[PDB]
């Protein structure tokens, strides 16, 4: 599995794929539908800071299948309970949402934002997404059972939780398939080493393993707020390796075969601390601009978008500057203007999209990695239109598949 879990991007995306945009703004929920016919549709009136008073700052909201036919489904981690609106396959959903389960949640589990973390995963292989919670104990399943049937939580594991020192400010935790059978493991950049865990395929996970002495805060001076960390197949076999944007620029650690790690290696010098890259300022990514499908780099710098391609093996040509644009000069800021790096085309080569100042602004892929000119998709999801980052989410995410 190519699926990939992380903090930053917890709904993924599929390659190939025509990614559609949700948001989740002040009266409710509105789709994108990637399309020849581009507008805005409410869908749900819910999951909304004014739609039933829906918080950044308490509750998490996100896009998953949670059935088993390839469409996503609304899920919100709410006040009381798990609250889903699944899809009605036609850019409509149930509306009002069903609460699934009395837990995870802010007044159900004790659940905070600011303490841990939940996400929506297949981690069993069903074709549904289980609730997979980093608790204060450990990490916490509850086994999706077919028809928004959704099993008492579990413990999967007594580790990455808040007892065993897990810190949204100093660590980072990620669900990836490191072994190659399909089943997504925990890799965590705890405190000293970046350990993982093996998935035994019943929500369950076999105790963690140390297997990088660096890429963390006490081992190699890794931030937060500095050094990016991201967990993608970068050589092309479904199996998920390392990539930290460090001081110099690139490092990586490239998975054995079977989820043991290589060496830390500066693979790039460049969209590193020296080579001027601030979390402050931009955005820095890791996806398949090409038809090796594999790991190469995006990051949006002052000046605009700079592509490095990957080889195929891990190593990375020359950066380049694709276009003058969803950069720090031209007004793209972090805290304002989300921006992803996703197919929206379909070719298996993803695309741009910003939710910019006053509009939706996207740029495709050519194909090779290399990119056509800016589009203005539409004057909706965006800050002329109220949408913050402290009262609504945005995502792209493939409503359809
Ligand atoms: C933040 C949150 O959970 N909001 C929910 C809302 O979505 C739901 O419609 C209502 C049902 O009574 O309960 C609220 O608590
Ligand atoms: C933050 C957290 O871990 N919350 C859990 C809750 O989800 C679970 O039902 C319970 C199991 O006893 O323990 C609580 O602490
Ligand atoms: C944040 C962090 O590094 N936590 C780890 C924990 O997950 C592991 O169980 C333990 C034993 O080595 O070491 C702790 O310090
Ligand atoms: C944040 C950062 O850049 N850390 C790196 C560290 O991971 C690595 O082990 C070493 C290699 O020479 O250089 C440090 O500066
Ligand atoms: C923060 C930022 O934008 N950094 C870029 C850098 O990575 C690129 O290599 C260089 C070459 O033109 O231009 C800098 O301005
Ligand atoms: C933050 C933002 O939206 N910046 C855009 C810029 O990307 C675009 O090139 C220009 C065209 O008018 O308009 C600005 O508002
Ligand atoms: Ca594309």
């Amino acid at each position: 599995s190519v699926v990939v879990i992380s903090q930053a991007l917890p709904v993924p995306t599929r390659i190939p794929g025509v990614a559609d945009l949700v948001g989740f703004g002040n009266g409710g929920v509105y789709i994108i539908r990637n399309s020849l016919l581009i507008q805005v549709v409410k869908v749900i009136n819910n999951f909304g800071y004014d739609a039933g008073g829906w918080r950044v700052e308490k509750h998490v909201r996100l896009l998953a299948d949670t059935t088993g036919d390839n469409q996503s489904d609304v899920v919100g981690f709410g006040e009381n309970g798990v609250w889903i609106s699944t899809n009605n396959g036609n850019n409509t959903f149930v509306d009002p949402p069903k609460m699934v389960l009395a837990n995870f949640a802010y007044a159900a589990g004790g659940w905070r934002v600011e303490k841990h973390i939940r996400f929506m995963a297949d981690l069993r292989k069903t074709g549904r997404a289980d609730i997979v919670g980093f608790g204060d104990g450990g990490i916490y399943i509850s086994r999706n059972n077919g028809g928004g049937q959704f099993a008492p939580a579990q413990l999967a594991l007594n580790n990455f939780g808040y007892a065993q020192g897990w810190r949204l400010d100093r660590h980072l935790r990620f669900l990836a398939d490191v072994t190659g059978d399909g089943l997504l493991d925990v890799v965590g950049f705890g405190e000293n080493q970046v350990y993982i865990a093996r998935n035994s395929g019943n929500g369950t996970f076999q105790p963690a393993q140390a297997v990088v002495n660096n890429f963390c805060i006490g081992a190699g001076g890794w931030t937060i707020s500095a050094h990016p960390r991201v967990v993608a197949d970068l050589t092309g076999d479904r199996k998920a390796d390392i990539l930290g944007f460090g001081v110099a620029g690139v490092y990586t650690s490239l998975n054995n075969g079977n989820g043991t790690f290589g060496a830390v290696n500066l693979v790039l010098k460049d969209f590193g601390v020296n080579s001027g890259w601030r979390v402050e300022k931009h955005v820095r990514c890791v996806s398949s601009l090409t038809n090796k499908k594999v790991g190469d780099i995006i990051g949006f710098g002052d000046a605009g978008v700079y592509v490095a391609l990957n080889n195929g093996n891990g190593t990375f040509g020359p950066v380049k500057r694709v276009i003058d644009n969803f950069g720090y000069n031209q007004g793209w800021r972090v805290d304002k203007h989300p921006r992803f790096v996703v197919d929206l085309t379909g070719d298996g080569c993803a695309d741009i999209v910003g939710f910019g100042e006053n509009s939706v602004w996207a740029c495709m892929n050519k194909g090779d990695g290399t990119f056509g000119p800016i589009m203005k998709l539409i004057d909706d999801m965006t800050v002329s239109k109220g949408w913050t980052l402290q009262k609504t989410v945005r995502y792209a995410a493939n409503l359809y598949l």
